[PDB]
């Protein structure tokens, strides 16, 4: 059972959450098409998720990856948009689930830009958009997206499209960093459900700039 703990705008937890979604927009190639146009959101409430059995499979996978990479399981805070954020936050991502269509295979993916997230918010490339008005720029409709913790431990560098079906050996996650000729920016990739934890689920609408 999951347990959705709202966190006042007040404490300083809430505040570190809104400070890395808001400082880590940037312009996309698609000129906004995929998320939509904006430079900040309205952050409209933050709650954690709340779930012990989730949290038991994420600690002991921490566990067995930190005993893999010299006692580091190098835990990083990234951002997750996806549709299906309902069954995420009530049964934990799942690499059954992997994005096929990847640069890196099927995997989990995550962003350290939350504006790179928000383009797959209402699907893939924006979808159609909200449901609603079919509007992939929407500045009514409220989205909603996840601030999660990700075990990477020994993480594969890569800057080109490298079709995996798990990590490489001896590795736990791939990331792909920004390179003139490929990526814009980065993007983290694992291939296990429970090396993931959805902490915060973050509810907020882009801004019209004005
Ligand atoms: O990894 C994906 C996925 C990711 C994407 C791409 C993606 N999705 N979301 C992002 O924030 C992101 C950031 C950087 C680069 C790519 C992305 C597209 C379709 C997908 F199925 N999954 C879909 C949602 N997940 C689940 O376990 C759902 C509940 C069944 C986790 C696995
Ligand atoms: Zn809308």
């Amino acid at each position: 059972g999951t347990i959705l703990l709202d966190l006042a705008p007040e404490d300083k937890e809430y505040q570190s959450v809104e400070e890395e979604m808001q400082s880590t927009i940037r312009e996309h190639r698609d000129g906004g098409n995929a998320g939509g146009i904006f430079n900040r959101y309205n952050v409209i409430r933050i709650q954690k998720v709340v779930n012990k059995k989730l949290r038991e499979r994420f600690c002991h996978r921490q566990k067995e990856v930190s005993e893999e990479n010299h006692n580091h399981h190098n835990e990083r805070m990234l951002f997750h948009g996806s549709p299906f954020i309902n069954a995420i936050i009530h049964k934990g991502f799942d690499e059954r689930h992997a994005y096929i269509g990847g640069m890196f295979g099927a995997g989990i993916y995550f962003a350290e830009n939350s504006s790179k997230s928000n383009q797959y918010v209402y699907g893939i490339g924006g979808g159609t958009g909200c449901p609603t008005h079919k509007d992939r720029s929407c500045y009514i409709c409220h989205r909603q997206m996840l601030f999660c913790r990700v075990t990477l431990g020994k993480s594969f560098l890569q800057f080109s499209t490298m079709k995996m079906a798990h990590a490489p050996p001896g590795h736990h996650s791939v990331i792909g960093r920004p390179s003139v000729n490929g990526l814009a920016y980065a993007e983290y990739v694992i291939y296990r459900g429970e090396q993931a934890y959805p902490e915060y689920l973050i509810t907020y609408q882009i801004m019209k700039p004005e």
